[PDB]
């Protein structure tokens, strides 16, 4: 099945998901000098105050924190978006070394990790129908830099031991995702895809300019997770990032001068 190793990694994905070679694939490198100020972009509207987190799951290539998406409780609007999108999950991708890990790059600079907050367009009724639509998903991408610890990440860090191996899940209530946001909400935006199978081209990407810092010891605990299931041989969960894909016929717009 697909993964991130030598024999089943991103260079092999096209064999089972030919959209891997499509026209609007993600991630991409963000060339800050050719991105375009768009003054018609509205500011982002992030409303996470009523968010209801449910649980945390090792799914064998990352770890997801899931949310109640049966009602408008944690929503994203504004920006380049038309309509309301509900938060369904967030996850991270990260590297084996501090100098790699992010999926998007900025002027070919790699960050230590990226946070992806996945939202779907309520217009379409359920998440399964949203992913079939050009404007079905909106993912908010946030870069992580190694520096001072991020307090609001620590509750995620401390539960990771209970979901070491693939398939394990733990109750994870009352987590507030506002602790993960940077100070500024300036961003770049472009149309893209999921970065993992099935790589559907259904995503409006919103990548924040400002990284958040986490400590060396927080990201170490990410790296002690396990791709394998319990009882299987131990593969450390690291380098679960897809390399940048050609921009082709797309333009990256910025919300800031
Ligand atoms: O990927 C899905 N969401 C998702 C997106 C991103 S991302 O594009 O934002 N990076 C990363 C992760 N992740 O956990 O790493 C994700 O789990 N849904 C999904 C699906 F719709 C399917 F039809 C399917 F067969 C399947 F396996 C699926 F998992
Ligand atoms: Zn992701």
């Amino acid at each position: 099945h697909w993964g991130y190793g030598k024999h089943n990694g991103p260079e092999h994905w096209h064999k089972d998901f030919p959209i891997a070679k499509g026209e609007r694939q993600s991630p991409v490198d963000i060339d800050t000098h050719t991105a375009k100020y768009d003054p018609s972009l509205k500011p982002l509207s992030v409303s996470y105050d009523q968010a209801t987190s449910l649980r945390i799951l090792n799914n064998g290539h990352a770890f997801n924190v899931e949310f109640d998406d049966s009602q408008d409780k944690a929503v994203l609007k504004g920006g380049p978006l038309d309509g309301t999108y509900r938060l369904i999950q967030f996850h991270f991708h990260w590297g084996s070394l501090d100098g790699q890990g992010s999926e998007h790059t900025v002027d070919k600079k790699k960050y230590a990790a990226e946070l992806h907050l996945v939202h779907w367009n309520t217009k379409y009724g359920d998440f399964g129908k949203a992913v079939q639509q050009p404007d079905g998903l909106a993912v908010l991408g946030i870069f992580l830099k190694v520096g001072s610890a991020k307090p609001g990440l620590q509750k995620v860090v401390d539960v990771l031991d209970s979901i070491k191996t693939k398939g394990k899940s733990a109750d994870f209530t009352n987590f507030d995702p506002r602790g993960l946001l940077p100070e500024s909400l300036d961003y770049w935006t472009y149309p893209g895809s999921l970065t993992t199978p099935p790589l559907l081209e259904c995503v409006t990407w919103i990548v924040l300019k400002e990284p958040i810092s986490v400590s060396s010891e927080q990201v170490l605990k990410f790296r002690k997770l396990n791709f394998n299931g319990e009882g299987e041989p131990e593969e450390l969960m690291v380098d679960n990032w897809r390399p940048a894909q050609p921009l082709k016929n797309r333009q990256i717009k910025a919300s800031f001068k």
